[PDB]
């Protein structure tokens, strides 16, 4: 069925330090089934110069809170009490990212 054939990327673990105004991202979904999906890198923020996020990576996780049912704001609260450093597990998922942005 539909998704059945995705390619299945391996969830990746990315340490981002918070800066001035938050970790350099933001976010989409936590609606309707739609996980958390990354749909912004702030240029020269901690996710740009980390390199590893990327647009369509859903969000799994935060210092091991599961998002993967999360609401939005639930996601952003759990983005905004991470602490200094945080601990991400993302898992880039191109194929429903596009599904869920038309």
């Amino acid at each position: 069925g539909l998704g059945e054939e995705d390619i299945p990327r391996e969830p990746r673990r990315i340490v981002i330090h918070r800066g001035s105004t938050g970790l350099g991202f933001n976010i989409v979904g936590g609606e309707d089934g739609e996980g958390i999906f990354i749909s912004f890198i702030l240029a020269g923020g901690p996710a740009d110069l980390s390199g590893e996020l990327r647009k369509g990576d859903q969000i799994l996780s935060v210092n091991g809170v599961d998002l993967r049912n999360a609401s939005h704001e639930q996601a952003a609260i759990a983005l905004k009490n991470a602490g200094q450093t945080v601990t991400i597990i993302a898992q880039y998922k191109p194929e429903e990212y596009s599904r869920f942005e038309a």
